[PDB]
């Protein structure tokens, strides 16, 4: 099963290039300003010690957890393209800082999970590098996937790579020696301080791998916490061999086609949630990370086509399901754009660039479910009331929660409808309501 | 009258809410869009009313209170110049007569304006008094000082308020008081429901009763309600009116949602206060209000915060008394204090604030669909500084709109005697949340 602390946990997801620069002598010297459009080459100074700088905004959200995406020494923007796993990349901080924010984030109550970037690396990094220079000399030959020397970008890769990108050479987990080296980076991090590790397409490598990446993590501490990154159907990480939970997407697709796209209905969305509920195996609800949006998708309000009212059901819904949920960085206050690189501006910090009452609703449905028991731990039933209209009913021991979702121009609901009240509750335009009894 | 506790009030401004018949206009008549003055004209008109009952009905009204209709020389027709006919650039008498029916029809009720402590330096009487002096037969129907009569430097008649144009009604004179309730008694003939009364502080309290007896005389369900600023305690004896404009509710509603110069404490102990000062009977008269053709609109008061704004209408909504909205106000207009709120209503859609007017039509169907809304009881209760309770109880049932100012917050129902009884024990309020309970 996955680690109980998971039900508790409220994650706050940072791409750490855009969060905050607090220290400009880290930045280069290509550095544009703050203000501008994201890309996939430029580089605006988000560093550690921005992350630091900014906890208390990250707690009064409501937030415990943070995933990070690579901050590993690389050569991009994302840094998907690792050159060395065992330093903090020289643009986000020095080791120090690193450790500054483990332990700044530990006295505020805050865990740490890692984006574990095992099926590739950058074609800058030092093993891959000797055998571009040393071809069948080198003695990293066989740690990646090259068809002949010499070595070639060009015209296209004559080597393995993820997804046909020649700066991100495949990393052979066929061979001993890379699992060694891959299992040494999990221990070495958590000998850091870290609470878990988000794998990153997973599906590239193999299910045998990630047996062994289990026992080693678990290994050091059973509480350490694996999350797959997955699009699709989660059951295959879910069998207690590989991973604790998955990014779930399948909830985001489903919630974000009842409250902006409208192609499905609220019966549709009980029923996609009831199935995704009784396919993810006992024991690991807890353990999936739910979301809106991330790095690889367009921004929750673009989505919502500025509608912030309409974005507040889905982050309603967000907040009310099984699973730990997690916010985006900058969504709460309002942030847009499309897709990767438009996911990936730069936070504002002038308070008057946010969107207030945005960031003051998600800390609402953030404090009802911290405050509310049956919130986190409680069994998960979702049910139609109209085709416009979703309860999302959470059942614990001694206590019963709902969250009422309208997405119409207003309605009344008959909790005597919904299986300790029978009150009539209303439901304005755009409405939610959060409702809990003592069983 | 018992209907008031279902009734639903949408105030309409003539003038300004629908032109259906050009042929009406007056010659130098302006756009539609065009910002109101003391002295333009928009030819709103009667059938234009009838055109869009609809939208009212659809809003959740059920009663009409419409500002004087009568022949007359200004946009505002408070200088009435005959007081038995409709202003001709309304429509006719059947047109009114159309507009009854229909209104007859779909439950609706219709309230008019009486002008009686004054009319317009245009009405007949007023003109023969100017024309013939001491020989007009009418000389007595007013306060003239003297002759010739003049307004030039200052009046040397009575009038409403300094306004030459607005010479005031001798009410002292029985032949006066005989055409007054002959005004009431002829278009109550024609079909109306009830009277508001303008400024009834100008006159006195005989009068009043004497206008009370010849109302209920010829039906004790005509409904009659007076314009009054302050407190309206001495209209509700049982001798003069049945409620009062409730201006009072709406000064502590907007100083808590707009102004933020009370706090949730203090506008609770204010409607308790206004309540326990309200006599049995009266409550439900009481027409409750958030703005008039004689106030800056609600969404202006509210410097444009539509959330805001909502916390005023959920409060009103919630009040024992009917809830009055101001034409317009549903669909956000905006606008400063008269001449400013008297802005034409727009009828394209792509105009309106629709979250507004849906905000609306909620707090009025909850109100409609709870009894207790609607004739029980009212305690108003503060829970913190930004976040109050209305509670209102019907016997052992119960409703209760919650309504926070804040940014956040939750509402323990144990440990508050009055919201006790809900099933639901916590609830949660967003920022400028809102929550509509009822029990059973
Ligand atoms: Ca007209």
């Amino acid at each position: 099963t996955a680690p109980d602390w998971l039900a508790d946990a409220v994650f706050y997801q940072i791409f750490p290039e855009r969060f905050a620069n607090a220290d400009p002598s880290l930045d280069p010297q290509n550095v544009v300003p703050w203000g501008s459009t994201p890309t996939p080459d430029n580089f605006f100074g988000g560093d550690l010690q921005g992350i630091i700088d900014h906890l208390d905004h990250i707690v009064a959200l409501g937030a415990n957890a943070l995933y990070l995406t690579p901050i590993f020494e690389a050569d991009t923007n994302h840094r998907y393209d690792a050159k060395d796993y065992f330093s903090i990349d020289h643009r986000l901080g020095t080791l120090e800082t690193f450790h500054a924010l483990m332990a700044e984030c530990r006295a505020r109550g805050i865990r740490i999970v890692l984006d574990a970037v095992l099926n590739h690396c950058g074609d800058g990094h030092w093993a891959f590098a000797d055998v571009v220079e040393n071809e069948a000399d080198s003695a990293y030959v066989n740690w990646f996937s090259v068809e002949g020397f010499p070595v070639t970008a060009h015209p296209t890769p004559n080597y393995r790579t993820c997804s046909g990108c020649y700066y991100l050479p495949k990393w052979n987990a066929y061979n001993p020696e890379v699992r060694h080296h891959h299992l040494d980076v999990a221990r070495y991090w958590i000998d850091q301080g870290i609470d878990g590790w988000r794998l990153d397409v997973p599906y590239f490598i193999n299910h045998t791998f990630w047996r062994e990446f289990r026992t080693a993590v678990k290994g050091k501490s059973e509480d350490l916490y694996i999350v797959a990154e997955e699009w699709r159907s989660p059951v295959e990480w879910l069998q207690g061999d590989t991973a604790d939970g998955t990014m779930n997407y399948t909830a985001r697709d489903l919630i974000l086609g009842f409250t902006a796209d409208g192609g499905i209905d609220a019966s549709a969305l009980a029923a996609g949630l009831n199935a995704l509920h009784a396919e993810i195996p006992a024991g690991f609800h807890r353990g999936m990370l739910n979301l809106l949006g991330s790095h690889d998708t367009e921004r929750v309000l673009t989505r919502h086509a500025g509608d912030v009212e309409a974005a507040l059901l889905s982050y309603a819904l967000l907040f009310s399901l099984e699973g730990a949920p997690m916010v985006y960085y900058g969504d709460e206050v309002g942030l847009t754009g499309d897709n990767d690189p438009g996911c990936r501006g730069a936070m504002p910090w002038n308070e008057e660039s946010w969107n207030t009452r945005l960031l003051d609703g998600i800390r609402t449905f953030a404090a009802f479910r911290a405050h509310q028991p049956a919130m986190r731990r409680g069994r998960q039933t979702a049910v139609a009331l109209d085709a416009d209209t979703i309860a999302i009913v959470r059942s614990g021991g001694d206590e019963r929660a709902a969250v009422i979702v309208h997405r119409g121009e207003g309605t009344t609901v008959d909790t005597a409808s919904i299986p300790l009240d029978a009150d009539t509750v209303v439901l304005g335009p755009l409405g939610t309501a959060s409702l809990a009894t003592a069983a």
